[PDB]
């Protein structure tokens, strides 16, 4: 009994690869898939924060659909304080990224009276700012001022995670009379969803404009933009960002139909993507969700752009320690699907078991990462890029191939720009990728890329390239051994440059571990 499910990796047919999976075949020490965690009241604390890091958190999310700049910044300080707390040990310091989550076109309910359930009976919506204080079972206030121009008589309306379905029956300039199809206990400040109606709310709102620019000041590494349908919308966020936020990544989250419908354009303009299941679910018929998930992920893999899979990956775990049999198939399959990053929203913010959440995202990810059919995968991926004759593409391809043959312990890529490493992760190797940069943004952002295990060089630049290179290499070397990625006489591929100002890692080597 082999390890890393290698007996399955040998199969000729997919069926045989599945047939060959073994519960008793041990995964490796490293984790390739990233884990994006959404911080909230349950995980804001520096002590809570650090342990979260130590558990496995890579990226820290900041949901701006809720929150004051004051609150967000505190969240930030903290994230970096727990982050830089480990910084005195170079070989065991884990860089952590920070991400902003925008609130694009987002209808949200009003407030309920300080004294709210609904039956298969009638209710009425109001936009007049007077019932906003008192939102009784009989009356509700929407955030959207242009609601009566979008929806028609018979048109359905959803709220509180599509949990409550409202059928439309009547109109008015300042109203809408609606019946309850599927109703229950209506909360306070729940968001509505208008599937099959056109939201005319701007992609980028004053608040979003405000929120974004602030990101620029907080040195956030990437922006998760909500509700993207067009590419022109992607542009707008780039504009709002400007030169200062030149180096920030723009990950478009698909939440609508138009979004799935106009994905190529979006993909191009984007720098990453996010499958925002929580919203799309409401937006498109939920039975259709998996289809849009795989299309998306597959398309992003073929393209070389990082992709995120989120919303309700381990819900149940919010109140309960152990996930469900389906929570676990969801997360495992998502890794198989080939998502470069998984993510927790409820389980790590509101959550009662925050850490226990991260831990299982990590355990499931390791097992699902080896279940992958790396041989077919790379052939299937090589074929697609067959049109490209890039040099790094070539060099990435080689390295991955050669790591399959000699069963490498890891791939060590010395980058700055982080491109070279990006380019190799793209080739879905089966071993960890140790990227070594002196650039911080680069390290922090490298999480977005599957397989990449960033390390950062605090050491000055030395005179001889040869020695600088051997300087960085060594570190990689040292850091793998400690983390335990590889032992004393293991083999490992190294990718560097021949001479400075190389532009790309054009030198490959097969160097045993000292
Ligand atoms: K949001
Ligand atoms: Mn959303």
């Amino acid at each position: 009994i082999q390890t890393q499910q290698l007996h399955a990796a040998m199969a000729d047919t997919f069926l045989e690869h599945m047939c060959r999976l073994d519960i008793d075949s041990a995964p490796i020490t490293a984790r390739n898939t990233g884990i994006i965690c959404t911080i909230g009241p349950a995980s804001r604390s520096v002590e809570t924060l650090k342990e979260m890091i130590k558990s496995g958190m890579n990226v820290a999310r900041m949901n701006f659909s809720h929150g004051t700049h004051e609150y967000h910044a505190e969240t930030i300080k903290n994230v970096r304080t727990a982050t830089e707390s480990f910084a005195s040990d170079p070989i065991l310091y884990r860089p952590v990224a920070v991400a902003l989550d925008t609130k694009g076109p987002e209808i949200r309910t009003g407030l309920i009276k300080g004294s709210e359930l609904k039956k298969g009976a009638t209710l009425k919506i109001t936009l007049d700012n007077a019932y906003m204080a008192a939102c009784d079972e009989n009356i509700l206030w929407l955030d959207y001022k242009n609601i009566c121009k979008v929806v028609e008589v018979g048109s359905k309306v959803y709220v509180d995670d599509g949990l409550i379905s409202l059928q439309v029956k009547q109109k008015g300039p300042d109203f809408l009379v609606t019946e309850v199809e599927n109703g229950g206990f209506l909360g306070s400040k729940k968001g509505v969803n208008l599937p099959g109606a056109a939201v005319d709310l701007p992609a980028v709102s004053e608040k979003d404009i405000q929120d974004l620019k602030f990101g620029v000041d907080e040195d956030v590494d990437m922006v998760f933009a909500s509700f993207i349908r067009k590419a022109a919308d992607v542009h707008e966020v780039r504009k709002i960002l400007g030169e200062k936020g030149k180096n920030i990544k723009i990950i478009s989250k698909i939440e609508n139909h138009e979004g799935v419908r106009r994905f190529d354009e979006i993909l191009e303009a984007s720098d990453g993507i996010m499958v925002a299941r929580g919203d799309l679910g409401i937006e498109i018929p939920a039975e259709k969700v998996f289809l849009a998930q795989k299309m998306i992920i597959g398309r992003c893999n073929r393209a070389g752009k990082p992709v995120i899979c989120a919303t309700q990956m381990l819900e149940s775990m919010i109140k309960k320690p152990r996930p469900t049999r389906a929570e676990g198939s969801d997360v495992a399959n998502a890794v198989l699907d080939g998502a470069d990053c998984i993510m927790l929203s409820g389980e790590t913010a509101k959550g009662d078991y925050p850490l226990e959440a991260v831990r299982m995202q990590h355990l499931i990810a390791r097992e699902a990462e080896a279940a992958m059919f790396h041989r077919k995968l790379f052939e299937e991926l090589a074929r697609s890029s067959s049109h490209s004759t890039d040099l790094m593409e070539a060099m990435a391809m080689g390295s991955v191939e050669a790591s399959y043959k000699c069963l490498a312990a890891a791939l060590i890529v010395l980058t700055e720009s982080g491109r070279s490493a990006h380019q190799v992760a793209r080739y879905r190797p089966r071993a960890p990728i140790i990227a070594v940069t002196r650039n911080h943004q680069t390290a922090r952002q490298a999480h977005l890329y599957r397989g990449i295990f960033p390390v950062v060089c605090k050491d000055p630049v030395q005179e001889a390239w040869a020695e600088d290179v051997d300087l960085r290499v060594n570190l990689a070397m040292n850091v793998g051994k400690a983390a335990g990625f590889f032992k004393k006489g293991d083999v490992v591929i190294v990718l560097t440059g021949w001479r400075p100002g190389s532009g790309f890692t054009n030198t490959m080597r097969v160097v045993p571990v000292p």
